RNA sequence: UUAGCUAGUUGGUGAGGUAACGGCUCACCAAGGCGACGAUGCGUAGCCGACCUGAGAGGGUGAUCGGCCACACUGGGACUGA
RNA sequence: GCGUAAAGGGCUCGCAGGCGGUUUCUUAAGUCUGAUGUGAAAGCCCCCGGCUCAACCGGGGAGGGUCAUUGGAAACUGGGGAACUUGAGUGCAGAAGAGGAGAGUGGAAUUCCACGUGUAGCGGUGAAAUGCGUAGAGAUGUGGAGGAACACCAGUGGCGAAGGCGACUCUCUGGUCUGUAACUGACGCUGAGGAGCGAAAGCGUGGGGAGCGAACAGGAUUAGAUACCCUGGUAGUCCACGCCGUAAACGAUGAGUGCUAAGUGUUAGGGGGUUUCCGCCCCUUAGUGCUGCAGCUAACGCAUUAAGCACUCCGCCUGGGGAGU
RNA sequence: GCCGCCGAAGGUGGGACAGAUGAUUGGGGUGAAGUCGUAACAAGGUAGCCGUAUCGGAAGGUGCGGCUGGAUCACCUCCUU
RNA sequence: CUACCCAUGUCCAGGGUGAAGUUCAGGUAACACUGAAUGGAGGCCCGAACCCACGCACGUUGAAAAGUGCGGGGAUGAGGU
RNA sequence: CGGGACCUAAGCCGAGGCCGAAAGGCGUAGGCGAUGGACAACAGGUUGAUAUUCCUGUACCACCUCCUCACCAUUUGAGCA
RNA sequence: AAGGAACUCGGCAAAAUGACCCCGUAACUUCGGGAGAAGGGGUGCUCUGUUAGGGUGCAAGCCCGAGAGAGCCGCAGUGAAUAGGCCCAGGCGACUGUUUAGCAAAAACACAGGUCUCUGCGAAGCCGUAAGGCGAAGUAUAGGGGCUGACGCCUGCCCGGU
RNA sequence: UCCUAAGGUAGCGAAAUUCCUUGUCGGGUAAGUUCCGACCCGCACGAAAGGCGCAACGAUCUGGGCACUGUCUCAACGAGA
């Protein structure tokens, strides 16, 4: 992925200002979904090392981001962690 | 070419004990605690003021004098007494 | 110190750890400084005196601490708060590729088979022989089966972390660079362990076996031929699933960042000078090749892709054999 | 005086670790003078080397992939003129 | 009778060992992975009814034309009946 | 109550049928054949001898109607099915 | 008694060990074991004490009871009966099983696994003189035949003979 | 060097394979014609009539120890048939 719907919906369903395409939370919540649909086209096919090194880099990407905004900002990183689902 | 170790061990409460806190020792309870910042285990060794050497940083020894610890044929024990 | 002498980990991802853009307020945790305590004596050093001097003795000093307690400075590292944007990331639009995984398809060529056509050789070599051929070979014509690799484009081209990756098409997917520049505001660099990938040979099972082809068979060359050569030929190469985790895994050069003469190529872009075109030329990136200044060096050589010049961090090196035993 | 607690030495047991010594045997070193080859350095007589697999009395051979640390053409980039 | 088959019934006292699988806690990005509890499979282990027939002794014109007494193996299966 | 006036398993017999000197071998439809499936009764007494049988109280099973009632329908049909 | 395998081809045979609870347990490995490894300690009774705590019950009441402290007595505390003796090191065979009823249970045979081979289904082999049927309401990942016997490492050379 | 088609490679080896033989050496013993370990002279091992190792299991087979004993030194009482 990802698809249209998802990088301006997903930017949309999670804008932090009202013209902030980045504000690190939308780069966890892009770089995030974008990790989970390329972890189970990763898991259709098992042999691809190519693909696996790329969702080794963007998983490890988006953990620098979690600690990077649980750094920046303790109970908006708590909600931004709760609400995304991932991290535990 | 030692990653395990520890069960009075980790901590509590209670009692006893000594000049004195303290698992110091026991009863009862809990499951703790130490470790790559090297635990434990093997090895070696009294340590220090200092001495010798080096331009200096460092490297080596702990003789003789002194300060502390230890031991008194080997291994325990307690009495007298401050 | 590590291109060639010993020494870059095969390569990556990452936790701990180590290091970190500019402005501003506080702090003293480091940094530095003043006061007290204490660092016993003897000894080392400085300054005197006494044994005829000296060795020696004695007196007078000094110095010795991430040391405590305590007072200041806030420049720098750090703690905390506020900031900002080139770093790094997201966005927007472009570009590109043999980056990967799965499925399907296509030819050229070799082998084999069936039948026609045809005869006496085919084959191989340095020269021959083994081998094949009158059971009709080679060649040639037609058709069929099957495997493996894709010629031309193709090039010190492209992509990837490296090993590596090539016919064509599709699905699923990662990544790179360019361009303004919307946002975020240091969110970064390295990274022992740990995790993961890693040619070819191998290893287990089950498939596949057209070419190639260790071991093996025969013939040749030689004094000898357990080799070179030729004729054959098993495993393997192929596939899927798992283990193997080594290579001259090479640029014998770890990664990141900043700076420092120039020329000439070459892809992937961009801005532009006029240019409808096209095309030339400049500026600009990114990547890659050659030629070379400074500088480095033992010499060869490197040289904006450094082995230059400095900073961060990891790994490796301490004569050879013994012995990677 | 008797008895209880713990208590050194000793005994019993199964371990661990270290050192001596052991018929033989494996690699290595050095050396008498030795017997077999000529593998490597020239293109070293088949260019080596590296990893792996098998074979060989042995240096080694051969297969697979990699590198030039390859003598050298001859394509060839693209080098000084 | 016995060897084998086929059909249908029946028998196997009790207690242990603990896997696969699950659940929970931890763990990665998901896996992996790790530990607790749960779990009862198995020609598993012990051992009786049962079946067998390895020892020994006896008996040997025997209690018996193959047994008896002490012991012994199997004892949810390839089982006995 | 066990078994037959119920059914069937391996098997057996087997009209017709098929093969084969003969005798017979096999086999279809069929039928037999429990160790199986279905299945209504029980607690006491009792003798020198029989019992979920005799007997004393309850029951149960199927069938049929000289009888009684209840409810339908008269083939535009109760019911057997 | 005392000595203990000197008896004997041979510890044959007897003697011995044994039940729970607890501690503790090596080399080796296929990682499950081995292993009840080995080697040890406790148990009888009285009381505290309708113990602690459970099952059951409304209570009453029973049952089921660890754990301990005091104390008793004996030579002896699972006092009796029935309950494993072990531990090294070898050869063979993976194993549990099966066989010579009535001498030989074993190193024999079986066995999973390994292979070589045949067979396309009115079948290969079968029993049949044939009919019929096994194989089979099976279909080359299935049947029949042979060789060898888990597992690990392998399976070298000769097609002259037959 | 002669012959065959080829001359047995690995791994084992005085084994259930070995006659000379009790092969030689060492361990175990006081003394070990068996046993364990190696040397290889393999009369007459050897790779699926498998070779060589191999935890678990043997009512196998064979050496060696602990405990324990009438197996005996050497027997002697006592109870039943």
């Amino acid at each position: 992925a990802i698809t249209q719907e998802r990088k301006n919906q997903l930017i949309n369903e999670f804008k932090t200002h009202e013209s902030d395409t980045g504000s690190p939370e939308v780069q966890i919540a892009i770089l995030t979904d974008s990790i989970n649909n390329l972890n189970e086209h990763l898991r259709t096919h098992k042999k691809d090392h190519h693909s696996r090194r790329g969702l080794l880099k963007m998983v490890g990407k988006r953990r620098n981001l979690l600690t990077y905004l649980r750094n920046k900002d303790v109970t908006r990183y708590r909600e931004l962690i709760n609400k995304l689902g991932l991290r535990r």
